[PDB]
């Protein structure tokens, strides 16, 4: 069958492999949208996750399951699915721990084109379609359904992490995609002020959408400073990191009030380290939490993200600003991530 | 100082009253804008807190400092502030333990129209201003405002103490003004589904506004069973208790799932038990938690929710059905509370 | 295969039965040491869960895995093993909510001698070997160890749902088995004050071993005026309710501070309703919390557990106050304990 | 007065100074015990809070109280109290924002030998009283109450922060006075397994007293390694950083399980970056939560402690290896603190 992978580090091409089977609890699905993340990027050009041979990339896709085990008892072919990026394996310690994204180990609950072949196939395997898969409403449209799998499951955990009250003052570092669901989520935890640090055309106006009160543009003055002098010397109350380098946390740490929480969703693709300012962290005596986690994943996430969309307490379509068709054109979708210009915030390929 | 005060149980009546002087760390207010509560109502003539004699009734006010004493740093003559119904003395063990409206003593926090002179006075003492006043921007309407004080800071504490998880159902029992912040707050926590219950049409209208997705009534007999049948026997994950009487306790935990919470924010006056209801408590052991709690007060929550008007997260001023004008239509406010017409939600008057 | 059975309410004796086999996942195990609860009692001869035919009695064992389904990875034929009270179906939503407890339903987490036949029988049947299993080292005594699956987890439990603070006061009500691993799960969690309500005297002299700074007697029924005296008048931080009647809600409610929390490890099986004392619950704003839930199971708590007795955090042997030898004296210890001698907390049958 | 008194960046000694007056809420008090702490030594030697000059040193102290202002009810001259070393201002913000040790700005809440005379003196000033001290019981020895301003409050909100589940296991890095309040505070929590890592024999017998089960230390090469080693590639669930410079930060995360948290309680100065490794921390993605705080004050937490040693949940009376009589041997102690002996870890002068 024909699918995009990664050949190796820096190298991308469409290969041929075997169309896979379903284990008893297993369903094989085929997409019927699909979409490339800067995290495809940051592994195969950067190798922010080591090296990988002939791995099919792409881990966001919206579905039709076309085969299931024989143990399935949810989902039979024909099914529309939202494919969380995440499947887990359900029967681990990490499950029991309550951190299935680790299940199986650190990071281990992200398997497509992390650990296994990605949507980017004619077809793809879900290991526990009763556990890992959502029906798909056919109210929500494809391009919409397909920000769910990752970049709302991501921002909105960016809220969760961030244990927002209400009325609190909160900067989103980063308005991409995830960023912007960041800004969505924070403000359905009932942030006060939001502040979104970006540039993008684009996407200043997407955050606005979103419920962003202030947009901060690297261009006129540092962040702190531009966020400290918004405050009157005090700062926020929450910092949701979703973009940049990894001197965002040092910005997120000067920015934010003694006592705070630090939210990072954002994957770190470079460099051995990342800095904390000691004297803004108050020499690590500041109570300002830093806290960090990858999306989460299965069925029930996905059941509630749709919930959100299906009763309009958010509209992801927004964040999709390119729609293309045909398998041809994932390459396109995904080399566009790659040299990520003015005007993309999330390309969506749809096919036939 | 002339007043409108509870003489007695079923007792009111205009009368005259030594006008106040601050302590150090005290304001004396004058009220810009008050409205009264259904707890007034309950507090006079169904006797909820018991007798009382003399006392200048109210607790929701918006203001302007007239006078503070030698140590108040934060807030002058001629401030419009936000005034919490609750002004705890903030040097406590309770506060110690993170409780300040229990500071010295169950629900002591809340002192206006319980142990002190409330705000139906042509001035009234506001103790520890700097702890207890928030300042009011000119941009929010003195209508808006005047919500904050008690049915916002209340409703909103009902989807906090609730827990909300991103996506979860939610029931807000009783849909007058504290329910209608209640659906409110819950929304703003990230709620999906959420259903009211309750039937006046006036009501009903404001319950969608502020995010309602269903909406329910006894008018059906049984409120449960409707509940179930919304949701496909499987319950809510979360109920709010906003308004009617105790059998309300029992319908909570038998419409919400095990592991669920329930979350009192309506103070039970008469002397209607509260049954939990045993088999659907799952005997005690089916993780349903239960909740119930005085709103906070003081300078914080009030700077907070005011953002929340401030940045349009919320408009409160769907609240206001009436507004009346004049310190002494007070009493016409007062008695349009007592005999709640069916276009009533919350009355204001706004003093010259 | 032979096996200690309930044959109908109020009767009970040996049976004969096809010994059961295991599914892929499953495990047979054969007990080597078992103890019975209260709850065998109640089921039986006041029909606490309902008619049961036929159905094996008995939930805590220590046990030896005779044989696996072909999917079980972890565990062998001769492992020697902890079985956990709760063994849920771990592949459900209940489980992705966070609550094994209920993965399938209302406590239903619970199947020993509830679903299925229970622990007295030649051998009996795990589900989920995997996923409800702990290896049991050598160093721990059998009579140590059967304490784990149920008594230990529970009562800490009770300690857990209560989020005890650090130096906090704590009253155990009931100072049986349960209320005894509440006490020693409330120190565990540092609490400094620690009141047992009981009278008994060997659970006296054990609850003192386990961490009762003091013990009280119901006078004639009453503790609350009891519980206030011995702290002048603030009452306690904490209530753990771990045995006796609906009627200890009241008690406490009554002797918790605003603000407080109540944990409810007790099963309650008698009476339609348990009743919220309203004076003392601050009419429902006194924010006391009450809290109620099944033990943890699953390998991962019972992993915990032992290892708390491993490393002699708490020593369980003293709950074991009479061992018989030898599989035919269930019925003997099943006996004492619907006889509860003054001398007894928990009887041990050892196999192995 | 007498004081002993940082001088200048490196320069210490006796100076004269007119005795403190009370404010109306606060008291004077004269010390009966004192003891130095290793942030004094940084305090004056490496500028670690910047220039200072004539100011009394010593944040650790029990006293008698001689005089009290016109508004302190519940301390009058002649009491034995406690004195915290943070002894904020409890009318602010952050008290609302729960976070009284950053009341006034970050790290505010400490007070002594920073910005105002610390204890070494033959009196010192303790601001608000009622809030701030705690009356001290006769049964607990002077040596023995001294560590609790601190060492304890501040090795427990280590475990505390760190968010200890019943049987998980700690790693405490660094076993000086404050890592040994750590490793206490663990158990105390409901840790299972308690790893040690440090090398000073008085410090090593201590960690095993106070509950470590395991005891590593560098010299034996990487710390990493060898705790995998001992926990067979699995890490463990919890680290406290409570000493050593800050690549302990590094080891710390590499060491931790995704979802684990790291608390840490050591304050860092000087020339070392706080450095989080990028692959370990899973990209910024394995949920591994760092914390890191002042220690709690205020009259509630020296209660609880207090509380903790009354009734037997700890003894730091081991923390204390040396006892000098003698005002004038603080200086002696001082220096002790300064140059650290291999059998140092607590010392304390006890006054007449
Ligand atoms: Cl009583
Ligand atoms: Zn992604
Ligand atoms: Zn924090
Ligand atoms: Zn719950
Ligand atoms: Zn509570
Ligand atoms: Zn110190
Ligand atoms: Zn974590």
């Amino acid at each position: 069958m024909k699918g995009f992978a990664m050949l190796s580090i820096g190298k991308v091409g469409w290969i041929e492999k075997e169309k896979p089977a379903p284990g008893p609890f297993d369903a094989i699905v085929r997409p019927l949208a699909v979409a490339p993340c800067t995290s495809d990027i940051h592994t195969v050009f950067e190798g922010a996750i080591g090296e990988r041979h002939n791995m099919i990339l792409g881990h966001e896709a919206v579905g039709e399951v076309v085969e299931v085990g024989s143990e399935v008892k949810d989902f039979k072919p024909g099914d529309r699915v939202v494919v969380p990026a995440i499947t887990p394996d359900w029967r681990t310690s990490e499950v029991q721990r309550g951190y299935h994204q680790h299940s199986g180990g650190m990071l281990a609950g992200w398997k497509f084109s992390n650990v296994k072949d990605g949507v980017f196939g004619e077809f793809f395997h879900v290991n526990d379609a009763d556990m890992n898969l959502a029906h798909l409403p056919k109210e929500i449209p494809l391009e919409a359904a397909v920000m769910i799998p990752d970049m709302m499951t991501t921002g909105f955990h960016g809220a969760e992490l961030a244990d927002i009250q209400m009325g609190s003052s909160v900067v989103v570092i980063g308005i991409g995609a995830v960023g912007l669901m960041g800004i969505a989520g924070a403000k359905l935890r009932g942030a006060g002020r939001i502040i979104g640090v970006g540039s993008r055309p684009i996407c200043v106006e997407a955050a606005k959408f979103y419920g962003a009160t202030d947009i901060l543009n690297y261009k006129n003055g540092h962040i702190v400073d531009q966020v400290m002098k918004l405050t009157n010397g005090k700062g926020v109350d929450r910092v949701i990191m979703a973009g940049g380098g990894s001197e965002t946390l040092s910005q997120a740490v000067s920015m934010v009030k003694p006592g705070g929480i630090i939210s990072n969703i954002n994957y770190h693709g470079s460099g051995d380290a990342l800095l904390i300012p000691r004297v803004e962290w108050g020499c690590g005596m500041a109570h300002k939490t830093i806290k960090g986690g990858l999306c989460p994943g299965g069925r029930l996430r996905m059941e509630r993200l749709i919930d959100l969309v299906f009763y309009k307490r958010v509209d992801p379509s927004k964040l999709v600003t390119h729609v293309f068709r045909g398998f041809d054109n994932i390459e396109k979708a995904f080399m566009l991530m790659k040299d990520k210009p003015k005007d993309l915030i999330k390309p969506v390929v749809i096919l036939a």
